[PDB]
DNA sequence: CGGCCTACG
DNA sequence: CGTA
DNA sequence: GCCG
């Protein structure tokens, strides 16, 4: 009754099993820190199944038949239901390894492989990194410089102000170009770690070269603290004005041709797990290859022409889910 | 047993 | 590798 | 870790 892929079922933002899902997500995160993407995926999928249930799980029995629940995930839920705590989860939480890998991977520009190397070298704190700036890329230096602000959740007021300044720069760069808010905010979240914008133009090809012109206009207005610079994606840090001051905010900008807009909108709206599951479903169940540019039939060697996200869902044989039900 | 999303910067 |  |  519970479909196996997250893209086959609605997942609302508010759900009924946060305690259980948070515990499984700890184990998922720790599996990633140890280099097991497969165990990460299973524990994420099991946590996501719980977010899709209509009611709180109160008894072991209620897991029977659910996909992605086997002996390990079931034992974790068992222990939480019976004792309010799972020893394995608590051991991970309080481990030096987990706490330090979380601290380091939370830096913009630092992933698991980098964090693990630094951990093996004996580094433990952000101060330790700042004292060895030779080990840092320019992206990491920016992430570390602005780490305090980047740890502060971005709210909706920040989004609306950011969208106004992005729209102004986009309109100055190319008349008729548009800006669409994507990411978690489009799914209905009230906070995020960054703001995501998708930029296009209704006339195919007019958007070529647009992102450098936007970035230059934002940089000239003093709004850019960091960006990597032809390009179509920018993972930036913006100097966002605040009353009497400013704060650093992570902003992602993507430019796509309008032919690709539905695919880019779907991909960048997420969630991360929802999109990996949708791409897996497409390839493994339907034989079609999905990305943020298109949906390819490798036997006909043709791309599906979609005018909306709904068209993509329909072509994949899936019930349509609005963004606020993609919170897998 | 092997697979596990995707590709741009 | 990073985005993640 | 779970599944095809
Ligand atoms: N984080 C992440 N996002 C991914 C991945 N693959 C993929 O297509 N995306 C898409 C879906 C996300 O909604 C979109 C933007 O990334 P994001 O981390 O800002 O996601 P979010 O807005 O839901 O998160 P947040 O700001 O609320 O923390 O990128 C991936 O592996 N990780
Ligand atoms: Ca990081
Ligand atoms: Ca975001
Ligand atoms: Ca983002
Ligand atoms: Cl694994
Ligand atoms: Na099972």
């Amino acid at each position: 009754w519970m479909p196996a892929y997250a893209c086959q079922r609605p997942t609302p933002l508010t759900h009924h099993n946060t305690g259980l899902s948070e515990a499984l997500e700890i184990l998922a995160e720790a599996a990633g820190f140890e280099g097991s993407e497969g165990r990460l995926l299973t524990f994420c999928r099991a946590a996501s199944v719980l977010k899709a249930l209509p009611s709180p799980v109160t008894t072991l029995s209620q897991l029977q038949g659910l996909p992605h629940f086997g002996e390990h995930s079931s034992r974790v839920v068992q222990e939480l239901l019976e004792h309010g705590v799972c020893e394995e989860v608590e051991r991970v939480r309080r481990s030096e390894r987990y706490q330090t890998m979380k601290l380091f991977t939370q830096i913009f520009g630092v992933g698991v492989k980098t964090a693990d190397r630094w951990y093996r070298e004996g580094l433990r704190t952000l101060d330790d990194l700042r004292e060895q700036p030779q080990k840092l890329t320019q992206q990491q230096k920016a992430g570390l410089q602005h780490h305090q602000d980047l740890s502060t959740p971005v709210l909706r007021s920040d989004v609306d102000a950011l969208q106004q300044v992005v729209e102004e720069a986009v309109g100055q760069a190319l008349p008729g170009a548009t800006v669409t808010l994507t990411g978690g905010f489009r799914r209905g979240k009230l906070q995020g770690h960054d703001v995501d914008f998708l930029i296009t133009h209704p006339k195919e090809g007019q958007e070529a070269g647009l992102l450098p012109r936007v970035m230059c206009r934002l940089q000239d207005q003093g709004l850019i603290l960091y960006h990597q610079h032809a390009f179509e994606r920018s993972f930036c840090i913006f100097r966002l004005p605040q009353p009497g001051s400013w704060k650093a905010v992570r902003v992602d900008l993507v430019v796509a041709p309008v032919s690709q807009f539905p695919f880019a909108l779907l991909g960048w709206t997420g969630s991360d797990l929802f999109q990996r599951e949708l791409r897996r479903f497409s390839r493994k169940e339907k034989g079609l290859w999905l990305n943020s540019h298109g949906l390819f039939d490798p036997e006909q060697k043709t791309f599906f022409q979609a005018a909306s996200e709904e068209d993509i869902f329909r072509h994949l044989g899936l019930e349509y889910l609005p963004p606020e039900q993609r919170n897998a």
